[PDB]
């Protein structure tokens, strides 16, 4: 068998606001007792970079350690689609062995950002539930969140990003809340974030003010 | 072994009256040198063998892969029966293993809603009509849109998603042209699931002043 390598993104949020901090995360699992000593190389785009923080080789309950390399990261770097490859060496496997990774290949596209009302049939029911459709964003990567009067809903739910037929890719977001508080008139609204938006934010609002 | 793979029927396939619901074992990383793979099907560990094994196939990087296909009675899946797939072959180390069968749990009902493009997504030349199924338990659904009884082509369906109530939901965008919306042709959301009166519904939706 032997020692194998995951690499992981960083999650999009980071990678989009303007103080957080994006971190590429390469990690061994599996790694023996008899020769536990494991060593990282970093390249960013071909060329070896020295500012990744290694971390204690974290001993697991079967027999093996686990060791993680976290390379912190430059937002403009990522977005820019730099390619971040982790190279693991192990006294105990024949050729080191290399990860890359890197943002999704192809020209950013710009979310479409519509919230829906409920069904006029769902009224009845106690709980109701709040939509917001993205589609059209290129690549699949973003953030969606609610709220109400400046502070968050915490009961929604978004599916992963689908990938279109026009080659883009869409995505929903359910925010569910008593019905009363759609009864009121308090305005919800749906705050998504992604790279080729203007300042990499919108947000959309909804509330029923009809008749007049 | 190497590795091997169950594969569940297609929700489609085991709520429509006369599909013919198949399990799927995939086997692959077999080797050129000595493959000849072995197959040995369990219901609930008892023994039938109305299951016929793919001749098997083809490679891209020198390495075979092979896989065989049981066909399976629609109630004895929705009735929850556990289903084994075993691969029976030498190679490396000893026989493998693999079960599958149904979600288990208490099949819940699709609530369904069709919503209508906004206000906004009207300044387009193709619009979205939304297809809300929420509520619904297990995960196993199917979803299609038509119009004059005639399919709608121009869709795509969300995965379901685990709900916060331990049920799911899933989203279907339906895309059609804004000049289609206007006209006031109806579009049909159509929704099949086991916990459906008569395993299936369908919304209607259209434009109303
Ligand atoms: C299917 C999936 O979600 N992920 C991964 C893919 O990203 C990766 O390159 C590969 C190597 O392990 O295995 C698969
Ligand atoms: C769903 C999940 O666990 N994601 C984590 C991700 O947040 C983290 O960046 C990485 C660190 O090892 O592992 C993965
Ligand atoms: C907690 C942890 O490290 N889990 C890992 C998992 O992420 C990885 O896919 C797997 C491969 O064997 O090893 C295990
Ligand atoms: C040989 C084996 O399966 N080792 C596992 C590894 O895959 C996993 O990452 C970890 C779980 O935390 O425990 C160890
Ligand atoms: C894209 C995708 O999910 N493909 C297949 C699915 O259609 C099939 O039923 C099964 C193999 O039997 O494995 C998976
Ligand atoms: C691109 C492709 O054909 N991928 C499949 C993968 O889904 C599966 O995990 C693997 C099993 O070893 O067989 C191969
Ligand atoms: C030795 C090996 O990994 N062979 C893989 C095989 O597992 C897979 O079915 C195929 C398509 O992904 O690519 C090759
Ligand atoms: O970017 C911040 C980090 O958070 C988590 C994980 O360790 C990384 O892959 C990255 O997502
Ligand atoms: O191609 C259709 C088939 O796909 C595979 C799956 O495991 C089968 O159950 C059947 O649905
Ligand atoms: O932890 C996430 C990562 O490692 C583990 C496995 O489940 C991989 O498939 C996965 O990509
Ligand atoms: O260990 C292989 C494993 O890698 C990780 C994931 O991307 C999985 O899809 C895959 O099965
Ligand atoms: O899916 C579980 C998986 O998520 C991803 C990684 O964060 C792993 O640490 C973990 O094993
Ligand atoms: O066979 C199932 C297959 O699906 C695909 C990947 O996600 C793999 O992890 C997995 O082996
Ligand atoms: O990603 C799709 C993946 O799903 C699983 C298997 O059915 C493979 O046929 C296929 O590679």
């Amino acid at each position: 068998g032997g020692p194998s390598v995951f690499l992981f993104p960083p999650k999009p949020k980071d990678t989009l606001m303007i103080s957080r901090t994006p971190e590429v995360t390469c990690v061994v699992v599996d790694v023996s007792h008899e020769d536990p000593e494991v060593k990282f190389n970093w390249y960013v785009d071909g060329v070896e970079v020295h500012n990744a923080k290694t971390k204690p080789r974290e001993e697991q309950y079967n027999s093996t350690y686990r060791v993680v390399s976290v390379l912190t990261v430059l937002k403009q770097d990522w977005l820019n689609g730099k390619e971040y490859k982790c190279k693991v060496s192990n006294k105990a496997l024949p050729a080191p062995i290399e990860k890359t990774i890197s943002k999704a290949k192809g020209q950013p596209r710009e979310p479409q950002v519509y919230t829906l009302p409920p069904s006029r049939d769902e009224l009845t029911k106690n709980q109701v539930s709040l939509t917001c459709l993205v589609k059209g964003f290129y690549p699949s990567d973003i953030a969606v969140e609610w709220e109400s009067n400046g502070q968050p809903e915490n009961n929604y739910k978004t599916t992963p990003p689908v990938l279109d037929s026009d080659g883009s890719f869409f995505l929903y977001s359910k925010l569910t809340v008593d019905k009363s508080r759609w009864q009121q008139g308090n305005v919800f609204s749906c705050s998504v974030m992604h790279e080729a938006l203007h300042n990499k934010y919108t947000q959309k609002s909804l509330s029923l003010s009809p008749g007049k």
